[PDB]
């Protein structure tokens, strides 16, 4: 075992230029931590040895911008554009298709940049390690790679210098879209105002109005100052041998450097003498946000950070928390303000609390309630059972097995490590918990004293309020048009000529097919021919309810799911099903009111939820399954309590709870509205697909813009009673055992108790004709009752949702073929091929959009999309040209092999013990069906790819749907084939 092998390392051991400084067992996480330092550079290393085949590498640099140009963000994009050992264009994106990685990305936080990848293949790991090391330490930083990724002046037609110069660039648009999210605007300003003295006062990602101030030389300087191994932290996780990692890191990078003292220290924020307050504005959607925030200690004091994080949870988490009762239940707002709770990304942490959706006349009342709540907590402290619930919640987080543990761990330790803290102390949760408990036993006023010290008597307090401006982005555009004009007018004739020539040069480099034989690569033969079979046992229970049991190493956790059909539900009630689902476990049950119920759920489970699903059939486009998925998890010992809760929720849910219902509705509506820009492409594609299949229509109703708008309507109702009365009607057709199947994932030793607890639940719920005339029994590989609409006819629609956004989100959906159709595998390969070889270049590289690609869903919907796109019309035109390119067959066998690697990267991604058997449980596909599909994927050839392109994607071949979220577009507005919404 990897963790055992690492215990053999001794202090003082020398390995490939590193010295072992510490070896620590962390048995609660089944791992051994090895701390090392590189001898010559002083670079810090942490290896977490654990029996996990999904290994991760990351390198972290302390990056401290002193302006809002976004230099560390733009640098992060640019280092991935070519390096000394791999000078070809775009090593990172190319490696995405030459690898079987489980994760490959890069992130820029406020004061660090982090470069992680993960994979379960050891050769692949070495390959990706060499590319990442070369990119971060020896990057090309070519002027034109920057122009592409950062910002540039470019003629609207690069080969026509009489066309106007405009701003373009990937990060430029990425950040425009990031600050389309009004919570992100608030969150950025909060940090900037609370920590105004140093690096934390600026916009590290890039303020769009500041980006064009960035120069190429500034970009290179920032790299020279921050990207030295003395300024870095190296991290590996998993069961691959440490020695090979150290050998690569030393020989390919660190051996070329000597020790420096980096000029990258982030100094302490000097505490204020008196609180401050500020007001800002932000875009339209009466709706004022206000928060109060407090500066907290240095996160490098790990136990104090741990204590304050838990304290922040006690203060703000759930309907029983003091701030929830005082602020959310007050009905003064819709939801908590952004970044509520503990914020520990910055050298000094901070706590924040407040509300959004408040009428401006209520700001002072909110501020007063915040102060009154603090005084009350100081005086009365916290309920002991809530503290037990929190410690229980942490136990669940400790025991639950995830597939991305390495990524979670490096992200969790990053900020503390950034400021020379000790990441190993962060891993010792058992110690931290025990010390926290001992601190409660020894001082009964421990938490009260902490609240008094950090909240009541703390002068470093910020009140920030934000109010919408209906012309927010318009004013930004006007300022941008202004700055553009100033730059352009300043151009000498030589400058204009340089811009023209370099623009043409960049376009050429973006167009010319290039040799990539530089990069390492796996081969298709490195893909496993078959997959391990999933073992499950289906037992008919409580008569004829099928229950699926899947024994897994869940580490003492039980995962329960029940699926209940929607086939008997009157169709008029369908749009209210998502609302029903969101409040079902939150309104109280039986003798438990909503507060008692929340406490029991927090104390006894890791969560209990219901959600509506539409599950497409594997063989027929116009057949689907519809129902509600009930999902929960708990520790072994709490299983009977969990099922008792499910029994009460199914039998006696509190549908008379009108007050709390209104709170939940307004929270849900607020959250759905806030999340639109971040998921803009998803909303576009859901709309575009809604007229293509019966399932698609239902999905729009459940989770599309229609559902967002319905929730917003409901949240504005003066009398919510007519809605509330629909809930019992829904309960009647759903909360029973008439059309149900369940699943259980647990350890084989926990299985026997679980079968009994599950049987009792099923016997405890109600028992004893589909509203659709055509229902069909589809046996598995459990009879599922599906809806088929044999007279469904797809039709084309084009919808433009007018949004006050500075960028666009575009979706085009095309009806193709279901999973078991042999052409499905070809279309799946084609989606990645088109993304990698056409769409990424046209839409992102040339266009400047943050994202552009194609994908194929299980339902057979082929979707082309863009994300944070400055274009609309040109993007739709590129979709058409992508199809023309596919039909031309102008791609190589190597391009196809790379598309396969990419697809299999996704398809063969690790599945958590809790999620095993879910493919079978939900979609009813057996291992035999998946393996057949896998073989079809392996057999996809060049001739098949051009055939399916012509057969399904060509004009007039299949039905298409289109949707756009974005601002006014004159051309679309004048086209009567477009619906404006
Ligand atoms: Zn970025």
């Amino acid at each position: 075992a990897a963790c055992e092998r690492a215990l053999q390392y001794k202090l003082g051991d020398k390995i490939h230029g590193f010295t072992v400084n510490q070896v620590t067992s962390v048995p609660e996480l089944f791992l051994t931590a090895v701390k090392l330092t590189h001898d010559d550079t002083g670079a810090r290393y942490l290896h977490l040895a654990r029996e996990d085949t999904n290994n991760l590498f990351s390198v972290q640099f302390r990056t401290t911008p002193m302006d809002s140009t976004g230099v560390p963000h733009i640098l992060q994009h640019t280092v991935l554009c070519g390096s000394q050992k791999y000078p070809c264009r775009d090593p990172f994106f190319k490696m995405l298709n030459r690898s079987l990685s489980t994760f490959m990305n890069a992130f820029t936080a406020s004061d660090y940049t982090l470069y992680p990848f993960s994979t379960q293949n050891p050769k692949d790991f070495q390959n990706l390690l060499s590319v990442y090391l070369d990119a971060t330490f020896f990057p090309c930083l070519r002027e034109l790679d920057f122009w592409q990724e950062g910002w540039r002046l470019e003629h609207e037609n690069p080969s026509d210098p009489q066309t106007p110069l405009v701003f373009k660039g990937v990060v430029f648009n990425e950040m425009k879209g990031a600050f389309t999210d009004n919570e992100r605007i608030f969150s950025q300003h909060l940090q900037n105002r609370l920590l105004p003295d140093h690096t934390y006062s600026v916009v590290s990602g890039g303020d769009p109005l500041c980006i064009p101030e960035l120069t190429w030389e500034q970009l290179k300087q920032f790299h020279a100052t921050h990207y030295h191994p003395s300024n870095a932290r190296f991290f590996t996780y998993g069961n691959f041998p440490l020695e090979q990692h150290l050998k690569q890191i030393h020989e390919e990078a660190l051996s070329k450097f000597q020790k420096i003292e980096p000029s990258t220290v982030v100094p302490a924020q000097t505490p204020w003498d008196k609180p401050r307050e500020f007001q800002i504005t932000c875009g339209p959607d009466k709706q004022t946000t206000v928060s109060v925030s407090f500066l907290l200690p240095d996160i490098t004091d790990t136990f104090e950070a741990f204590t304050l994080s838990l304290l922040s949870s006690l203060l703000t988490s759930g309907p029983n928390s003091p701030f929830y009762k005082a602020l959310i239940e007050s009905g003064l707002g819709t939801d908590f303000s952004p970044d509520v709770g503990y914020n520990g990304y910055t050298r000094e942490a901070y706590f924040s609390v407040g509300l959004q959706g408040i009428v401006e006349k209520d700001i002072e009342t909110v501020r007063s309630l915040i102060d009154r709540t603090i005084d009350e907590v100081v005086e009365k402290g916290f309920e002991d059972d809530r503290i037990e619930a929190l410690l229980h919640k942490i136990e669940i987080q400790m025991k639950h097995q995830s597939t991305s543990f390495g990524l979670m761990l490096t992200s969790y330790i990053a900020s503390c490590w950034n400021h020379d803290g000790d990441p190993v102390e962060l891993l010792k949760l058992g110690n931290q918990l025990a010390k926290f408990r001992q601190c409660l036993q020894e001082n009964p006023k421990f938490l009260q004293e902490k609240v008094k010290q950090y909240f009541k008597n703390n002068q470093h307090k910020l009140t920030l309020s934000m109010r919408p401006d209906d012309k927010y982005h318009e004013k930004q555009a006007q300022v941008e048009a202004t700055k553009l004009k100033q730059k352009v007018e300043a151009l000498s004739p030589g400058d204009r000529q340089q811009i023209y020539e370099k623009g043409l040069e960049l376009r050429s480099q973006q167009s010319k097919p290039q040799d990539a034989s530089c990069l390492p690569a796996l081969k298709v033969s490195d893909i496993e021919p078959t997959i391990p079979v999933t073992e499950l046992d289906v037992v008919l229970t409580a008569g004829d309810i099928p229950v699926q049991y899947c024994a897994q190493p869940t580490n003492g956790m039980v995962y329960f799911r029940a699926f209940s059909s929607l086939n008997t539900l009157p169709e008029e009630l369908r749009p209210y099903v998502p609302l029903f689902c969101s409040v079902l476990t939150k309104l109280g049950c039986g003798l438990l009111d909503y507060r008692e119920q929340a406490q029991q759920i927090e104390l006894k489970t890791g969560g209990m939820s219901a959600s509506p699903h539409v599950l497409p059939d594997d063989s027929h486009m116009d057949t689907y399954e519809q129902g509600v998925l009930f999902s929960s998890l708990c520790l072994d010992r709490n299983l009977p309590d969990m099922m008792q809760l499910w029994s009460e929720i199914f039998n006696n849910p509190c549908f008379e709870e009108e007050e709390h219902f209104k709170v939940l509705v307004k929270m849900t509506a607020q959250e759905l509205a806030n999340g639109i820009p971040d998921s803009g492409h998803l909303y576009a594609s859901i709309r575009a697909g809604r007229t293509l299949t019966p399932a698609g229509d239902l999905q729009e109703t459940f989770s599309g813009m229609d559902q967002v708008r319905l929730m917003k309507r409901i949240a504005e109702m003066t009398d919510i009673k007519p809605i509330l009365r629909k809930l019992p009607r829904i309960k009647k057709h759903l909360l029973n055992g008439d059309n149900m199947r369940c699943s259980v994932n647990a350890t084989p030793q926990q299985m026997p108790q679980t079968e009994k607890a599950v049987e009792d639940f099923l016997r405890s719920i109600g028992r004893s004709r589909p509203v659709r005339p055509h229902t069909v029994e589809k046996p598995v590989p459990v009879i599922r009752k599906l809806v088929m609409e044999p007279t469904f006819k797809p039709w084309q629609m084009k919808t433009h949702f007018l949004m006050p956004f500075p960028v666009n989100y575009v979706g085009e959906c095309i009806r193709t073929v279901p999973y078991t159709d042999p052409d499905h595998a070809s279309l799946k390969i084609l989606a990645r091929l088109m993304t990698a070889k056409f769409l990424h270049t046209e839409i992102r590289e040339k266009g400047g959009a943050y994202g552009g690609g194609a994908k194929l869903s299980h339902n057979g919907i082929f979707t082309l999309y863009s994300y944070r796109d400055p274009n609309t019309i040109e993007t739709l035109q590129s979709f058409g040209k992508a199809v023309d390119w596919a039909k031309s067959g102008k791609f190589t066998q190597q391009d196809i092999d790379e598309a396969k690697l990419s697809v299999f990267s996704t398809v063969d991604a690790p599945v958590a013990p809790s999620d095993k058997g879910m493919d079978h449980f939900l979609y009813g596909l057996s291992d035999e069906m998946k393996q057949a599909h896998r073989e079809q994927l392996f057999a996809v050839s060049h001739d098949k790819l051009l055939a399916v392109s012509d057969r399904y994607l060509g004009t007039g071949k299949s039905t298409h749907g289109l949707a756009i979220l974005g601002p006014e577009n004159p051309k679309i507005a004048k086209d009567p084939s477009w619906i404006i919404r």
